[PDB]
């Protein structure tokens, strides 16, 4: 029942950690992303994307061409495990997810699409 994982994006465009953990029994798992830092969403903006990873460059790249007002994500992208909306300086924002469109077998890789960012700001999910 420790189903949650609270993460951060700070103004150094880091992710607080680079690897998240799903245990063995959550009918879902929730993200609780928040952006502590002074920044507001348009110059250092954070997303909680998740995605197999082959599927990242996709989701990025098409994020980015996207644009700000889209939350810098490809509208209705079956690509996309789980996504929180993009957030600035003390916002946030949670999404919860149902742990069985993990499909095993599969990698999957969390990260940013803030143009720029995810260079930094990605890490993997294993299902444990
Ligand atoms: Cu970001």
């Amino acid at each position: 029942a420790e189903c949650s994982v609270d993460i951060q994006g700070n103004d150094q465009m880091q992710f607080n950690t680079n690897a998240i953990t799903v245990d063995k029994s959550c009918k879902q798992f929730t993200v609780n992303l928040s952006h502590p830092g002074n920044l507001p969403k348009n110059v250092m903006g954070h997303n909680f994307v998740l995605s197999t990873a082959a599927d990242m460059q996709g989701v990025v790249t098409d994020g980015m061409a996207s644009g700000l007002d889209k939350d810098f994500l490809k509208p209705d992208d079956s690509r996309v495990i789980a996504q929180t909306k993009l957030i600035g300086s003390g916002e946030k924002d949670s999404v919860t997810f149902d742990v069985s469109k993990l499909k095993e077998g599969e990698q999957f890789m969390f990260f940013c699409t803030f143009p720029g960012h995810s260079a930094l700001m990605y890490g993997t999910l294993h299902l444990k």
